[PDB]
């Protein structure tokens, strides 16, 4: 009466290590976030490798300009009406323009828009028409066909005119899948979308990363990858960098900080903030209109943000990089026990 | 610095047997159920001669299974993960096989098929055409307004004349919200404890009943509200007799199940020898051949091979019809109004 | 060959949290410790809600001076002789003397805990050393034998002495004491001299008292004895339905504990035993046996002031200004 | 905060290091006897049944007496209802009979009643006492054996308990007990509400007891037969029980199972279960207010703890037990009990494991 | 704050499917070149340990009758080590190991310290394979036996080495004129300590990582060294699953140990009949030149009983992966990661 099951092995951040093998601050940390072929520059290239998540909870327009001026992109939330998401857009793209503020050609703030597998036929046209500089399917694994359908959408209309990423997957198939059908860049995490949540973000991230590099063997075109969700603590971004993600996503990173929507809390003499994934009911029917956790206050996002890189850049320094790319190229990555 | 917001298992529970000193024939237990909503005091549309129905899923619910499944009374619900034309297919195969049996007005079997909530504008006709009796929404997120969006296509076209089910629920909101867009019978989420259908699948016989018991109270303070009954389905999480009658006597009116039945001849998947036992493929609807029927090796896991249906469904109900007349219980409704259920703390051997 | 077990779940304070829905200072933390009937004025009200443990580790005279002058209630351990332990009740009694709990005659009131066998020769004795209120340092196997200690006092005093019983953990258990004429009700799952679910026995007791103060009036005010490891764990039993609160381990910490003050590897311990052990459960061959230490954590004073002031900023925040508004208002929620 | 515990270990950590097994000889004491001399009452076997009221009463007393042992009628019941069922195993007409050749029957005290309680037990014929304390060895022990060796001298034997250690075990010698009490199956001196598991005894605290019971023996000549309490239903822990140095065992959920034990039998889904609760138990504990018969009343959520497996008959599980208990006493080169305590190479098993 | 720089069992593994009397249980224990066959190939893949309690030359005898070479036991004196690798190739002859003499082929073990002369006596005794028990894994004086053994008898004597874990002990161990090389499965490390493993609980990582390396040497080299599991098996099952990660032959101290031919003592504990055990780290074996149980083993009755008990199971795994040889198997069986298994 004995059932076998065959389920890979997988990994999270914390059992990995970089082992470093020389000024910080002559450390770059742009990005790209557009795919490219090879020798060419991307369309949109980020000063730092951060964006926040496609959540209520998370990015507003306030975290947008936040995000913005700090040289990052924000992905405006999408589980909400159409004409909220693209007023909210709006405003990011209006608020007038920090060195590393990340601009258009319009010297405007860049911000991007989350988008889902249903409505996009009128959702698109308004978020493009508000200035929406990038665009990102939010979705999960199992749903790589719709994920195809809405990418086909958007380059039957706009061709390669409207940046539009996907996600999230964790093997070669679902890269492989959104990337033929023109994602400018992937999501690699294992939930995103409205579905449920209970890592194997380590394992998803190398999966994808080593497609990936394949991939641009096989087409010369490099599709940026981005880690969404699984970062703890600031010596996770090296290491999600360092495997191979071009730019990391984060949820409950950017709703400690004073810019996040959510609601500032005293819990027993500490200041905390309320916090929700997109599973539950207020976002995932949001057409109907609760909280699942609470994350510590952390102040403001620059303060926190201007930390959490600056053990980036010194990280990438021992590791003898000036530069992601470099740091992708040069790192030494071992199990720890 | 970080703060989240209790389920329990089938295993934690017993039931307390009765005072009765009169002894009870289990044979004369009656294990007939409602699986569509009907009214106070009267007979639901479709009746079914046993609690049992096949899972919506590629390794479980083929042709070949709902015509065994229907012999022994139940129903099966073929897959929808699948083309429309090979799923009308399998139901009219069902339908069109010639006939204790649960059968409809034309002596044909009952047979149940699932819809998914994005292209059930062509796949609902096609499938009631093809002669299903029944219906059910096979969500991968839980209740949604995609699922309330199905529903109320199939009310605005077929009004109550077809049948259709939704899931998966877990508390008084989710089966409301079902209900309250007209769903004949409401699916609870009890092999995972969640709403949600992902590739990672709970361990065989470790479902949570504690969604079951929120569910049967909102569906009973419904109940008393409007005067509808709307039969709930325990799904998944079982292969114990014991958990079927204590699923039933929590409130279940019958019970979804995918690995007890892939276990049996009538499963479409392959026979492997695996070192002289007998062995059967599996993989559930989360995994990539499912989730992307449309894009068409594939082995999830070995479930134990355990002989034809017929025999593992007669002796699981032997059971459970027994377990029934320890209660003082010689109907599925008079289980759930006389059964003492306890919590079991700790158990140990002698 | 199953056995199966029929255990009621329980559950432990740190499984609750109070989510909020107001100057701290305006924050009234006086409580009743003796029933009262409904609208009435209770005989003995504190002025915070926290009273120390009836063990010889924790509440001695020095230790009744301190916690009456932050307005609490010192309960002297009964494991002892009966001269022993009305000298230091009549000690604190006998002190000189803004929040500070007095009497009538502006004294330090203090409490005393009795036993369920010599009480015939330990109660008038301590109710002539002056103990405002007596309690009965019991367990919950000994229901029968704190009714009889109950009997007794109402027999021979009638309401002119004020006694409580404990420990209970149902509903069962708290309206036997209650008819027996307890003034209070001491809820936790050890007391007494053995061996050694918090929150559970609380709310379960709490609403027995509940649906007793609907039945006859009078409202029996509910001591959570036990299981405070944490400062938002007082705040979380008031809400639930405790009207002061019983710490041990919390107060024998400091100076005005009697026990040994120890340097344990550079940190400062201080000694601590239950009344379990044989020291206490056996006084009588004693007219060395530590069972664990605890940290030294200085003044009484600086310690409770530091911890009421959590308290009264946790209330302010869930909008109650006094204990009877936070057990209505609270929202106690499951956190995992 | 740093606390203070010693290492316990359970039975099943133990094992004996390697003759016909009828000729072997399970007789022991229960009484103290001086160097030399013989025991007042020597037990046939070295089992009793536990004072409780899911275990003792008038039918457990007559089976267990007839196979040899002793059953101590509990005291959670009424003064004249504990009477009647001492009398009613004496007056009932190998077996285990006193110098009129009635069975042997034992009965269980408390510290609070015993002025009106031992008098009532004593004329009814009870062959033994035993103190029952929820609470461990207390002042109110020894004023219990203060008072019974006032009235009576030695002419009625009583034991009290439970200890775990040796300051306990002399606090009751020296007052003047006949066998002490060692609490292995919870480890601990009390009696409180929950029970531990079914086998589950602490083989530490018989250790540590039996090596004050040896040392206190090698001062005055004094016997103190020492009784395993609890926490053991396997028959090897029975035989590793008495090879630690205990002289009688007794025991609560083993004799429960039997169709001799008061409670109700119960049909689960086919496979038969005795009702069970433990003394900390509410009905158990307040037993004052049930005193004619209240019990019934209660509902299985108020008054069933637990359901344990019907064993049977006592006699047919007993001579299961002992039969394997001789076998194992013959494996160890020991025909008796005392050469069993002396010739036994206890060792403890790190771990197991299956092959 | 104190980093430290991952294994899996043989209970992980499944055989993934696609006549056993059929299935030839032929394996080498000598190293050979690409095209040229063994100078000793076994006839069953079992041999015993090198161990006090396992290999005397009552299992020398009976593991050689059923087609396996116990290497006997070095923790003894060279002349009583020499007397029972005599005894065993001077006892008389369905599946014998036999040499050109027509005698029981039997293997005995040496240390790093007196190879000078326990080296000529157990050749001198008729000795086929020797092997190098070390306590320390692959060392320098694990080189220089073999350097001692290579110089006085060229490569006319046969000797393997261990235990190795990684790709660079085994390369270190081949480089150094190794017969065949022996895997720490048993306790999956390099070492052979006191505290020893459960039974049947050994590491199938070490084996299938030096066998990458193995095959890395044979493409580079052209010379096939024959790898060992040493321990770690008791399950017919994890027998199969050593063979087909690469393993040509296992070796199994408390496997053999249960059998009657088991040089340890016979008790009765309780109506089940035991064998006493102990491992080479006890201080009776490491302390074998100043002169009691660590364990008891469940007794099992006979070898012949108990190996073709396995060995048929072994053959009819085989038939289900669809190998008839031990090459075979190691070339299209399908192993698989078990993440779970669940009881129905
Ligand atoms: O409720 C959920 N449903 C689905 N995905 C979620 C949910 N909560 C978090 N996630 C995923 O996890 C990310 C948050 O990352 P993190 O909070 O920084 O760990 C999101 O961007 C989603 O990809
Ligand atoms: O891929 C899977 N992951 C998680 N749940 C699944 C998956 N496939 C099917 N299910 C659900 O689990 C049920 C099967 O229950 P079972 O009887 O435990 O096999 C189905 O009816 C679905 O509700
Ligand atoms: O040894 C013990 N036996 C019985 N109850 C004890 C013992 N130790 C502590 N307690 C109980 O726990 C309370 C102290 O709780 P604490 O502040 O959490 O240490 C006491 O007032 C008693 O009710
Ligand atoms: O209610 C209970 N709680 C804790 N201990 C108990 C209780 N009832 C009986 N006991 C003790 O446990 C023994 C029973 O051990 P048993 O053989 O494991 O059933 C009795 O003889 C008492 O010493
Ligand atoms: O004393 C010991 N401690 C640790 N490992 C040992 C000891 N004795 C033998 N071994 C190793 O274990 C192998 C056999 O173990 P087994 O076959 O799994 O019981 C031997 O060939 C040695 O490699």
């Amino acid at each position: 009466a004995m059932a076998f099951y065959f389920e890979e092995p997988s990994r999270t951040f914390s059992e990995f290590l970089l082992v470093p093998g020389c000024v910080p601050t002559n450390v770059s940390l742009k990005t790209p976030i557009v795919k490219f072929k090879k020798g060419e520059e991307s369309a949109i290239t980020m000063n730092i490798p951060l964006v926040s998540a496609i959540m209520q909870a998370v990015s507003d327009d306030n975290m947008g300009i936040a995000l913005a001026t700090e040289g990052g992109v924000s992905f405006i939330f999408g589980s909400q009406s159409i004409e909220s998401e693209a007023a909210m857009v709006s405003r990011v793209k209006n608020h007038k323009s920090n060195k590393l503020e990340l601009l258009d050609s319009s010297k405007r703030y860049v911000v991007g828009a989350g988008i889902n597998t249903r409505d996009y036929e009128e959702r698109v046209p308004a978020l493009v028409e508000a200035g929406a500089d990038i665009l990102c399917i939010d979705s999960s694994e199992g749903y790589s066909e719709w994920q195809k359908r809405t990418l086909d959408y958007v380059r039957g209309k706009y061709g390669d005119t409207v940046k539009v990423g996907a996600g999230n997957v964790v093997d070669r198939d679902g890269f492989r899948y959104l990337a033929e059908a023109g994602a400018d860049f992937v999501k690699v995490g294992v939930g995103g979308g409205s579905i449920c949540i209970t890592r194997g973000q380590a394992t998803a991230l190398i999966d994808v990363a080593k497609a990936r590099d394949e991939y641009f063997e096989e087409t010369g075109v490099y599709i940026p990858i981005c880690s969404d969700g699984g970062i703890v603590y600031d010596y996770h971004m090296t290491l999600a960098l360092a495997m191979g993600a071009d730019f990391i996503m984060l949820g409950r990173y950017f709703s400690r900080f004073d810019e996040s929507p959510t609601n500032k809390v005293n819990l027993n003499g500490t200041y905390m903030k309320e916090y929700w994934g997109e599973g539950a009911n207020r976002a995932r029917n949001w057409q109907r209109y609760g909280v699942d956790s609470y994350v510590p206050y952390a102040g403001s996002l620059k303060d926190n943000v201007a930390i959490s890189l600056s053990k980036v850049r010194s990280t990438m320094c021992n590791c003898g990089a000036l530069n992601i790319p470099e740091l992708q190229q040069k790192a030494k990555i071992t199990l720890v026990s």
